[PDB]
């Protein structure tokens, strides 16, 4: 019904607890991925979300517009999204692609840029903040509805967002419990070590109950993400959080998800 498209795995930010990390610069030819989205539309899929990697990076946007463009279009697709860190999208890319565009997510963690900095969401000009914001209103202009993503680690656990959340208005803001994934962000070779940034079960429900307040928030624990968050790579075969399947380019999808 609904599947997470993590297409790409270059990014320009350096998320010390990324769990999608660098290890690969693979993307599939676009006609590939276009066949490959048919299957999943023809197997029952309606919610797509593009992911990654960064996904307005490969090809300055162009590539993701493409596939948001034959999803939306081509496919009829009810529901498309996108969770991006915000930090690459062009006006013009709306004004290209927004027409087929449901939903942008934008992730940040903190509004205080400092911590982003530190966290590594960021790119050198410690101006993430302020990105969402103007995101915020394009996303008003566009007609795009607009989420907010955050994921509670160390640096954050104590913080109040409240007022800079209900100032946002966002259709949803995701509460993300920093997860961690063996080979991805833990491990002596892995290409982030995200031990340091985990929280307690208890601190993340401390962060939610002061939160409260916001009626727009929703809550992804560690274990929710376990359980529901299916991940499709840049090869097109199927991952969870907890060997990846064949690709559905070559076993198909009822195959792939065993
Ligand atoms: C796809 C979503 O995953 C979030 N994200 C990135 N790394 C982690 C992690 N270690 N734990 C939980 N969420 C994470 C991104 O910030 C994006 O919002
Ligand atoms: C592993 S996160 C992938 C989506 C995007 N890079 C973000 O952080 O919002
Ligand atoms: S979590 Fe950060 S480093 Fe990882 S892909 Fe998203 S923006 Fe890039």
């Amino acid at each position: 019904v609904s599947v997470n498209y993590h297409f790409t795995r270059q990014c320009n930010y350096k998320c010390g607890f990324c769990f999608h990390t660098a290890k690969t610069s693979f993307v599939l030819p676009l006609e590939e991925a276009k066949r490959g989205l048919l299957l999943l539309k023809q197997a029952g899929l309606e919610k797509i979300n593009f992911s990654g990697g960064e996904p307005f990076l490969q090809d300055r946007g162009e590539y993701l517009g493409k596939l948001v463009r034959f999803c939306k279009e081509e496919l009829a697709l009810p529901s498309v999204s996108i969770v991006s860190n915000g930090s690459l999208i062009r006006e013009r890319w709306f004004k290209d692609y927004g027409e087929y565009l449901d939903i942008l997510a934008i992730s940040c963690d903190s509004f205080d840029e400092q911590v982003n900095a530190l966290i590594g969401r960021g790119q050198g000009k410690k101006n993430h903040v302020e990105n969402l914001q103007k995101l915020r209103r394009w996303c008003r202009d566009y007609k795009v509805a607009f989420k907010i993503n955050s994921v509670i680690n160390r640096f954050n656990v104590d913080e109040d967002m409240n007022e800079h959340i209900k100032a946002l208005s966002p259709v949803r803001w995701k509460v993300f419990q920093c997860l961690l994934i063996e080979g991805e962000n833990s491990g002596e070779d892995a290409l982030r070590e995200a031990e340091r940034f985990l929280i307690s079960n208890e601190e993340f429900e401390t962060f939610l109950e002061r939160h409260k307040e916001v009626s727009c928030l929703v809550p992804e624990s560690n274990q929710k993400m376990k359980d529901s968050y299916l991940i499709l790579d840049e090869y097109m075969r199927f991952l969870n959080c907890t060997d990846p399947s064949k690709s559905i380019l070559d076993v198909g999808v009822e195959e792939a998800i065993k």
